[PDB]
């Protein structure tokens, strides 16, 4: 029972290797716009509702994919993940 967020923007994020900054730039557009996510009221710890959005999105996203692409998403899709506890958050 995962429900599936609403559009965002995806965040830009900017990496310590040269390689990746840029790589990230040019595929950002390859990954999630929405996140799923189990309901905020069956969590008491946002660490939690997080680490299962970013293992579930990434999953039902792939479920076409480099190794980078996945360090990529890890970090990107848990911002946006935070994005959506806030959204969850302010209800
Ligand atoms: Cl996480």
């Amino acid at each position: 029972g995962y429900m599936l967020g609403s559009a965002m923007s995806r965040p830009i994020i900017h990496f310590g290797s040269d390689y990746e900054d840029r790589y990230y730039r040019e595929n950002m557009h390859r990954y999630p716009n929405q996140v799923y996510y189990r309901p905020m009221d069956e969590y008491s710890n946002q660490n939690n509702f997080v680490h299962d959005c970013v293992n579930i999105t990434i999953k039902q996203h792939t479920v076409n994919f480099t190794e980078t692409d996945v360090k990529m998403m890890e970090r990107v899709v848990e911002q946006m993940c935070i994005t959506q506890y806030e959204r969850e958050s302010q209800a």
